[PDB]
């Protein structure tokens, strides 16, 4: 995927009018938008096609798919039919669950991103300990796209080592309570930024500032 | 939670007309319906209030919530605002992620179910090893409702030991797990396709209910 400015917008506003306005304002800097359940459950799956048409952006559906294989397939298919370019899926439910999502993505000409490790404090309890193994499972399954935490660069470096240089890696948890934009981009292909942009008084300026900091 | 006949319908059909037809056909047996992303993503979140209105049933939103705290908070608010009586949340992402859902539920007067172990084969890779710790985490958080797999009776028994007798436990994967034995440990069983794909859902439900007593 070709992510403009290596910066992905996490559009987690839950009001259509506000989500549209903010996303529109930063289209000059960002052409790849991560849409998750807060927006989708508030405004409907139609919002994905609307965003694509209105802003001419790529959409990553951040649905953290985490069910049994048959249910996973149903979610993935519905999500791709709704126009998503890619979908983010959890690895902790096991290889069969992940394989199911890969089935559907292959069948429909779309992409799966595998979430191997998370950025919040609770990730220390069970996810961190499984992270290397989940990433290796991804490699064994032929996964090419990954999501991993910027909150700790040493962990992010280890992930990149597991998945190789050819794999695509995107990373959330950027900022004060997270990692540094520049440092993260030593290992990740793109960073994901949400509230710092969408709650900013001037979202366009917030985005420009982040891109400046990583010139 | 009072589940009629200890039997929860997993309404995973993706067509509103068919979902409504089948649910109507078994309402005389089942008053508690699990609605997941397949139906909600196809037909929209409004389907939850429509089910509760049309059937006078309780709805468990099976969204397997598995994000960071701030995102889980948003998902739970939207879900409860849509009328869900309960939401199912993953424990694997850790305590703060679960706490977020619990706090929202408690603020809104709704319920959280903690999913501790899953029923499918891949569950053995990562989740099974963490399942008892996840249940113990839930217990300390004050979780009172749990989900665990009918396909592994020994695991289900241990989960019941951990959560204690006062906690509420529901269990899918029946087919597969046996209804009667599962109910030695679970308060209710969850059943999907063997009811909703049947020639006669009512009889299918009636049969299951019969095999229990
Ligand atoms: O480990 C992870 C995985 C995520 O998807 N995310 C997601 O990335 C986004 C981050 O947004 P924010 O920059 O406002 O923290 C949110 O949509 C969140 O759900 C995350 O923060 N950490
Ligand atoms: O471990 C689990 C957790 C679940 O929620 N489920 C859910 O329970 C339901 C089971 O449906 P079925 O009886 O047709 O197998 C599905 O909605 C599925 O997503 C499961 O099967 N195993």
């Amino acid at each position: 995927m070709d992510v403009m400015n290596r910066l992905i917008l996490a559009m987690d506003l839950m009001n259509r009018d506000d989500a549209l306005r903010v996303t529109g304002e930063v289209r000059e800097y960002i052409d790849t938008v991560k849409i998750g359940y807060p927006l989708v459950l508030s405004e409907g799956m139609d919002i994905i096609a609307e965003f694509r048409k209105r802003f001419g952006c790529r959409i990553i559906a951040d649905f953290k798919v985490a069910d049994i294989p048959e249910t996973n397939e149903k979610i993935c298919r519905a999500t791709f039919k709704a126009g998503a370019d890619a979908i983010i899926v959890h690895g902790f439910p096991g290889a069969d669950s992940v394989r199911a999502c890969l089935n559907v993505a292959e069948e429909m000409g779309r992409e799966v991103f595998l979430l191997t490790e998370m950025s919040h404090p609770g990730a220390e309890m069970f996810i961190q300990g499984a992270a290397d193994e989940i990433a290796r499972m991804g490699v064994d399954l032929g996964v090419k796209n990954y999501v991993g935490p910027s909150t700790r660069p040493e962990r992010l470096s280890r992930l990149r080592e597991i998945i190789g240089q050819d794999s695509f890696l995107i990373s959330p948890g950027v900022g004060a309570a997270g990692g540094d934009p520049g440092e993260t981009l030593r290992f990740a292909d793109a960073i994901i930024v949400g509230a710092s942009i969408y709650l900013a008084d001037n979202p366009a300026a917030a985005a420009a500032g982040i891109i400046e900091s990583i010139k």
